[PDB]
């Protein structure tokens, strides 16, 4: 399992799209960050919900799609990917991205980070996937912090009976246990179990052994790499 960067995470996202229309395969570069991922979220939200009146977007289009797609996309999605790429030392989003480019550069993880937030409009449910369980805060205070985010969520795209937007964390022990350079593979296998199936357990399923699920991640990766060999570069599917 190499590290996974935030072009062959879009590729992914773009493939799982041709799988689950349902996706937008959301751009990574620049990517969400702890500091912006709520507005970011709530941005695309009103775009929907504009798209969903026939009236213009406001918020920005994606560089590698057309207006035209960009619409059809933000009609017919039902789930947001949102990557979140954290590292515990920058204190706010223009740090997060200097340190991001700094270590492209430097060309190691560091102690930098993947984090996934699956926005489920269908079942409104907010997904906090972190491999490493705890690496930004305790999954409890994310929890918290999630539902008063899933609150105003509630008032920004509002079902039609009033249900409100719940929050899982998904991960309840350290998942990446022994690799330091998983966690963008872990974060679209996690994904790609949860478009399979919106009420996985996978997690808990998983083999005890270290290795073992690191071979099966590997497998999942090459199985990836394999189906995105011949899709286009750096240009949205057509919805
Ligand atoms: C997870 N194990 C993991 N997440 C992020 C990185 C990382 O950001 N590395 C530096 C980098 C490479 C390419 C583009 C931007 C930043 C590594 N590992």
């Amino acid at each position: 399992v190499p590290a996974w960067d935030s072009d062959i995470i879009f590729k992914c996202l773009c493939y799982f799209h041709t799988l689950y229309p349902g996706l937008i395969p959301l751009e990574t570069f620049p990517p969400a960050t702890i500091f912006n991922f709520k507005q970011k979220i709530i941005s695309i939200l009103e775009d929907k919900k504009a798209v969903l009146r026939g009236e213009p977007i406001k918020g920005p289009l994606p560089i590698c799609c057309s207006k035209e797609n960009y619409r059809r996309h933000l009609q017919r999605t039902t789930l947001l990917p949102v990557f979140m790429w954290y590292h515990p030392t920058p204190k706010t989003l223009s740090d997060t991205m200097q340190t991001m480019k700094q270590l492209a550069i430097k060309g190691s993880v560091g102690a930098s980070h993947w984090l996934l937030v699956i926005v489920d409009i269908q079942a409104r449910r907010l997904v906090y996937f972190d491999s490493l369980y705890n690496y930004v805060m305790p999954p409890e205070n994310m929890k918290k912090e999630l539902q008063s985010f899933a609150q105003q969520l509630d008032q920004v795209y509002p079902a039609y009976d009033s249900k409100k937007f719940s929050v899982k964390i998904a991960a309840k022990e350290v998942i990446q246990r022994g690799s330091g350079s998983s966690c963008g593979a872990w974060c679209c296998q996690f994904l790609h179990w949860y478009l399979k199936d919106p009420l996985t357990d996978a997690l808990n399923d998983l083999p005890v052994d270290s290795v073992e699920r690191h071979e099966n991640l590997a497998s999942f990766v090459q199985a990836c790499e394999a189906a995105v060999q011949d899709l286009p570069e750096l240009s949205w599917p057509e919805a």
